RNA sequence: GGUCUCUCUGGUUAGACCAGAUCUGAGCCGAAAAGCUCUCUGGCUAACUAGGGAACC
């Protein structure tokens, strides 16, 4: 998850339940 | 003439490597902000291999 793409990934996927 | 020493190309395998994908790939964890592990695609890096070139004897 170091990469600052992921934690965007991992934003977006949280968002959406 | 011999030799993978270097280098490039193809291939195989791997990688606490770089990107992107749940704006619809999946799992784990927290009360939560968050965190952890994957899978798929492109690339990179390393090992090994064949071949071209170079280099050395």
């Amino acid at each position: 998850g170091i990469s600052y793409g992921r934690k965007k990934r991992r934003q977006r996927r949280r968002a959406h339940q």
